[PDB]
């Protein structure tokens, strides 16, 4: 069947079979080609003692590693022309990073199927004669506006909803979760990691995918079935394509609306998880519970990709206010605004097995416990000389991460005080083994002094008001707490 010349005529079926044979000949390790091991910086940690305004924070850096393995690649850019159903991509780091190298060579016609409800099967198949972002998007978009009349409006056609949340600890942890190209919208989300490190904030990052439709491609029978006979093995090699560097095709793309959302709070009340989770389902357990306390200390920045003139709104809508509105904007696919690429999956050209990306990393996990600042008030309205004895400890954490108690005591301890005396004392959140003893001189000689109050390890409440009064023989005392 060979040619006299010994050559393989470009544009002939022999060239396409040369290509076909070339791809089948390839041997590579799918898993090895698509694996990234992030920073494996896993060490040891210290307990830290930090003083914020209004509270004392003890910080426990534990150690964890997130590792995910999915075939679905999430879209960050708003009009990537490389990401069309059918596109050939090179398996590289470029692919591993949501910045793939397209292989635009002369492309054979492809048939797509799209999964819209209310579409006579026969009318869900689109033949595209020369696949490309322009021609594929052109074909489905024609179809949509046609489907838009005889169904789309006369029905509530609800978008597939997909929830996904994580607690930000670092950027590389978010990337393993959301995708290697998260940094883009990550840096737009204004995720202040510095303050999660120091225990001032708590950042959760949720992701909402709303899928209108998904356009797909069947298994390719023969690897060179995607090229016109004008493409030759030598063309493939000119462009770096080998078995060391094989190619995949985009086997489906899901179109719709996506929104990445950042819930930043200053409430280190470890029970934030439900405060955030609730708010997401629009439910309102009303003020003034702990939930409506947290959410008022909550800022929200959001990036929104989809269901609009093909760009992104980095909005910072303010407080927990605009979230029902965000999760509601474009919940129904109407076919008036055929949303953008939201996610896509690739299958190897050789054998059709879907490509799955293994990603991992170690991140510094920051658990935090907080001790609220308090006040201790004394009021002496009594007909006698009194003496206070007020003592406590200041808990610190030395370089080397251990527990140091540097004992303090009130300045005017042991002096005689007489009505009407009043002080207020700033006890910071780091104070332990609080002790207050109050004695009163009775004037009796057989009982000169008489202790009227004595408590060790006083709980550091927000406001405690110890008040002594009455006479030498009948003192009275109040110990009045408030929160």
């Amino acid at each position: 069947h060979h040619h006299s010349s010994g050559l393989v005529p470009r544009g002939s079926h022999m060239a396409n079979k040369a290509v076909n044979d070339f791809i089948l000949a390839m041997n590579y390790d799918k898993k090895k080609l698509l694996t990234h091991q992030g920073e494996s910086i896993e060490n040891r940690f210290i307990k830290e003692g930090n003083q914020l305004p209004d509270e004392f924070v003890v910080i426990e850096r534990k150690k964890r590693s997130l590792s995910t393995n999915t075939s679905d690649i999430s879209v960050t850019a708003t009009n990537d022309s490389r990401l069309y159903p059918g596109a050939l991509l090179v398996v590289d780091e470029t692919l591993l990073e949501n910045n793939p190298t397209l292989l635009a060579v002369d492309r054979a016609p492809m048939t797509y199927s799209i999964d819209l409800p209310g579409l006579a099967s026969s009318d869900s198949f689109l033949q595209v004669e020369d696949p490309s972002n322009s021609s594929v998007r052109g074909a489905v978009n024609d179809l949509l506006a046609k489907w838009h009349q005889d169904y789309g409006q006369v029905n509530n056609v609800p978008a597939r909803m997909q929830y996904e949340k994580i607690t930000a600890h670092s950027m590389e942890q978010l990337k393993v979760k959301f995708g290697s190209d998260f940094e883009k919208t990550g840096n737009s989300l204004d995720i202040d990691f510095n303050s999660v490190h120091s225990g001032e904030k708590q950042i959760q990052i949720v992701n909402f995918k709303q899928i209108y439709y998904t356009v797909s491609v069947d298994a390719v029978k023969n690897p060179g079935d995607v090229f016109q006979d004008t493409v030759t093995v030598e063309d493939l090699k000119q462009r770096g394509i080998s078995a060391e560097r094989p190619l995949v095709y985009i086997s489906s793309v899901a179109y719709g609306r996506q929104v990445y959302l950042k819930l930043e709070t200053t409430s280190k009340s470890d029970e934030v998880e439900a405060a955030f989770e609730a708010l997401i389902k629009g439910v309102k357990v009303a003020p003034q519970t702990e939930w409506k306390q947290i959410l008022d200390n909550t800022e929200v920045k959001a990036v929104i990709l989809g269901g609009d003139p093909s760009s992104g709104a980095r909005v910072v809508t303010g407080k927990v206010d605009m979230v029902e509105d965000l999760i509601q904007e474009g919940s129904r696919f109407t076919a008036d605004h055929p949303g953008l690429p939201i996610s896509y999956t690739t299958s190897f050209l050789r054998d059709n097995v879907v490509a799955t990306f293994q990603n991992s990393t170690d991140y510094v996990e920051t658990k935090v416990t907080a001790y609220r600042n308090g006040d201790l008030l004394l009021d002496h309205s009594g007909a006698y000389v009194a003496q206070y004895y007020i003592t406590w400890n200041e808990l610190s954490y030395d370089h080397q991460g251990k527990e140091v108690l540097t004992p303090k005591a009130w300045d005017r301890n042991g002096q005689d005080l007489t009505a009407h005396f009043t002080t207020s004392i700033p006890l910071k959140g780091n104070v332990r083994n609080l002790s207050v003893k109050i004695r009163e001189c009775t004037g009796l000689a057989w009982e000169w002094w008489r202790t009227v109050y004595e408590k060790t390890d006083l709980p550091l409440v927000r406001k405690r008001t110890i008040s002594i009064w009455g006479t030498t023989l009948y003192p009275q005392v109040e110990d009045k707490v408030e929160n």
